[PDB]
């Protein structure tokens, strides 16, 4: 499969997410997602394929993974924009007030402004500290799926939101979102990983 931010895989046949970013460890291919979307070994598709598993993960506290894929996969410096594409330039952290986007297989493509961070979810599974707040829309399914400036900066992996009753937040004002991003530079440090760019 090609690798891009934004579009849809599943975990152990299951749960469906977001891929965040396209990432190398040295030789091997993978891509960052958020912790939640699955368990160390759980199995990673896309268009119904094996394409990988998860290598490692933090999730509560953090909300960070990253799936090792096979050498089969083609890694792509790229997150969806409808049909079309950002290119992924680089990862410098935007400030508060800076606009952002994310993308996601549910709400695909949302954009926004950063508004605050260090904030705290309290998950039913447990605190998530340290994260980013936008309010771009987002909705189940987002989960793990890239945030990235319009520049091609790439900021972090979407974690959660304040959800309303069909699922997302795009039908309140975005003065009353909510959206969650676990920032990009940790995980990268964290797993020794590189950014693939274009």
């Amino acid at each position: 499969a090609n690798i891009v931010g934004g579009i849809e895989y599943s975990i152990n046949n299951a749960s469906l997410c977001s891929v965040g970013f396209s990432v190398t460890r040295g030789a091997t291919k993978g891509f960052v997602t958020a912790g939640h979307c699955g368990t160390v070994n759980a199995t990673a598709r896309i268009g119904g394929a094996v394409v990988g598993t998860f290598a490692a993960r933090v999730f509560p506290g953090n909300d960070r993974a990253w799936v090792s894929l096979t050498s089969a996969q083609t890694l792509l410096p790229r997150v969806a924009n409808g049909s079309s594409f950002v290119t992924v330039r680089g990862s410098t952290e935007a400030a508060v007030g800076a606009a952002v986007c994310r993308s996601g297989r549910t709400t695909g493509y949302q954009c926004g402004t950063i508004t605050a961070k260090n904030v705290t979810a309290n998950y039913a599974e447990g605190a998530v500290r340290g994260l980013a707040q936008g309010n771009a829309c987002m909705g189940r399914g987002d989960s793990g799926g890239s945030w990235i400036t319009s520049a091609g900066q790439a900021q972090g992996v979407m974690s959660g939101g304040n959800v309303q009753s069909n699922g997302n937040n795009c039908g309140i004002p975005a003065s009353q979102r909510s959206s969650l991003f676990e920032r990009l530079q940790p995980i990268l440090s964290q797993y020794g990983l590189s950014l693939v760019t274009g």
